[PDB]
């Protein structure tokens, strides 16, 4: 009577595991690996999962879908791979109704990662327990395709692309058909997600595919705006792959056709992406990623956001989100006995600035050394190749999003986030998800109110799309983001009434929103 037992979804009963949690009556139902889709075919787009009979034991995760290891010599994962989880809050009463609904969509590039995230300290990374019982909130977790099995496109109808973004919105669907019968409610489905899984949010919330399934949505450090995000020249990298594994390239029709029958192994292993020794940013090496196809992306992201009138939004950035970046492009600032130089960082921004020649080259250079003169340290200088980086990846998109999203605005509400701290220890991903509570042992007090007010925020907008109100309490008010007031949240290890700001970093907004953008196009 307190718990689900097996359960009626649309494909048969599921039966998965009771938890109990603390010593007067609570607990938490786990469910792990329920199919959303077929077993995947290469490059196709996915189907319907037939029924079964009896009761479906949703016990352990399921293999993701087919992608490099790190070292990228070798691959794992299977083409059997679209499931998710399910993790629902019990109290000790009754079986829970109506709860808010979130769904998380993981990072890593487009390129790898799965629903379960890694491990460590003997717990999974997005294991969704301690946000759905500490906000009352069910959390579903799932697989989608990464890399070229994912989003290898010619950029027309022959191979369209956007595999794995077909993927996100087959298990939403799901979700949307199904969730009620776990205790949820199926009109409030919140989705969040970090970096690519960030952008993935985003673009699920401008696609038309989704009309009438997503209530509300969180980016957290990616939005569809970002520069990673669409590939302007698919056809570039499908042929690169196609030379390695020996399909010929000359007709776009039996070239994908070609593709489509090579071994996924090798599609996934055609191309290495290299970290040391590059001629270009980070940022070009980026290759297989969703694409405009006229079709789930109708048109550029920018022209897409009445598609989200009335879906309540945060987005928000991490303070050093850049910096993996930059230590790639620079790799200078990891050792602290090495110069970053002005020769160094204007060869980076004239990468960077190529379309609007020299003269963005220099007006960029110098708006981002102009403290240089004053303080010219390497702690100041490092600092701002990070920056830089951050700008342009990740915090000049979001502000872009959310003023789209605010003009566009029907019934939605925006908010803003920056988070600060102090997987490196300054990630958000793991506060959002209570690991310095699942895994104590590996945190400090102050990392624990970091994560209760991160949890308070996330859940409380979940169930009502406003983070101040809800079933927790927060330590700042978290004001909604309009263009007059351009607020964003601080969220830090302390918080109170001047953790809500405003203007962050504008004139670096501003030069590349208005000054950058007024400079001649160069060829
Ligand atoms: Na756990
Ligand atoms: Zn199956
Ligand atoms: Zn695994
Ligand atoms: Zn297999
Ligand atoms: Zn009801
Ligand atoms: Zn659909
Ligand atoms: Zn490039
Ligand atoms: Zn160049
Ligand atoms: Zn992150
Ligand atoms: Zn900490
Ligand atoms: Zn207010």
């Amino acid at each position: 009577q307190s718990k689900l037992g097996a359960v009626y979804t649309e494909g048969g009963f599921v039966e998965g595991v009771n938890k109990k949690l603390g010593l007067l009556g609570d607990s938490v139902d786990i469910f792990k690996g329920i199919p959303f889709a077929a077993p995947t075919k290469a490059l196709e787009n996915p189907q319907p999962h037939p029924g079964w009979q009896g009761t479906l034991k949703a016990k352990n995760f399921k293999k993701r879908c087919l992608q490099a290891t790190i070292t990228q010599d070798s691959t794992y994962g299977d083409e059997d791979c679209l499931y998710l989880n399910i993790w629902v809050p019990q109290g000790r009463k009754q079986v829970s109704r109506d709860l808010p609904v979130m769904i998380w969509i993981y990072g890593g590039a487009f390129l790898m990662g799965s629903g379960h995230g890694a491990n460590f300290l003997n717990n999974y990374l997005y294991d969704g327990e301690e946000i759905a019982t500490r906000g009352n909130v069910i959390v579903v977790t799932f697989n989608y395709r990464v890399g070229p099995l994912g989003f290898l496109s010619t950029g027309d109808a022959n191979l369209p692309g956007n595999y794995g973004l077909r993927d996100q919105h087959m298990a939403i669907a799901w979700v949307k058909r199904n969730i009620a019968a776990f205790g949820g409610d199926p009109d409030n489905i919140t989705l969040f997600g970090e970096s690519a899984g960030g952008a993935s949010v985003s673009l699920q919330t401008l696609s038309p595919y989704n009309k009438g399934l997503i209530r509300r949505a969180i980016s957290q450090s990616g939005v569809a705006l970002s520069p990673w995000v669409i590939q302007k020249n698919p056809l570039f990298w499908a042929k690169k792959v196609a030379e390695k594994v020996g399909c010929p390239v000359g007709d776009a029709a039996r070239m994908a056709q070609c593709l489509k029958v090579t071994d996924p192994r090798a599609l996934t292993l055609a191309y290495k992406v290299p970290l040391a020794g590059l001629e270009y940013p980070m940022l070009h090496y980026v290759g297989f990623v969703p694409v405009i196809d006229g079709d789930f992306i109708p048109d550029d992201p920018i022209n897409l956001y009445a598609n989200a009138a009335d879906i309540d939004y945060i987005a928000g950035t991490n303070n050093m989100d850049g910096h993996i970046f930059a230590s790639i492009d620079m790799p200078a600032i990891n050792k602290g006995n090495k110069k970053v130089t002005e020769e160094d960082f204007y060869k980076l921004v004239s990468e960077f600035t190529i379309t609007k020649g020299l003269r963005g080259a220099k007006t960029t250079f110098d708006v981002y050394t102009e403290s240089w003169a004053q303080d010219p340290s390497q702690e100041n200088k490092k600092k701002t190749v990070v920056d830089f980086e951050t700008d342009v990846l990740f915090l000049v998109p979001t502000e872009i999003a959310l003023a789209q999203h605010r003009a566009n605005a029907k019934s939605a509400k925006t908010y803003a986030y920056l988070f600060s701290h102090p997987a490196d220890h300054a990630d958000d991903i793991q506060y959002v998800f209570g690991k310095p509570f699942a895994t104590p042992t590996g945190y400090r007090p102050q990392d624990r109110t970091v994560s209760k007010a991160m949890i308070a925020y996330w859940t409380n907008f979940a169930k009502t799309g406003d983070p101040n109100m809800g079933d927790s309490a927060v330590p700042t008010h978290w004001e909604p983001y309009t263009t007059e007031n351009s607020g964003y949240l601080e969220i830090t290890k302390k918080m109170g009434s001047s953790s809500m700001k405003r203007s962050l970093r504008t004139n670096f907004l501003r030069y590349w929103t208005l000054t950058y953008l007024a400079l001649p196009t160069v060829t």
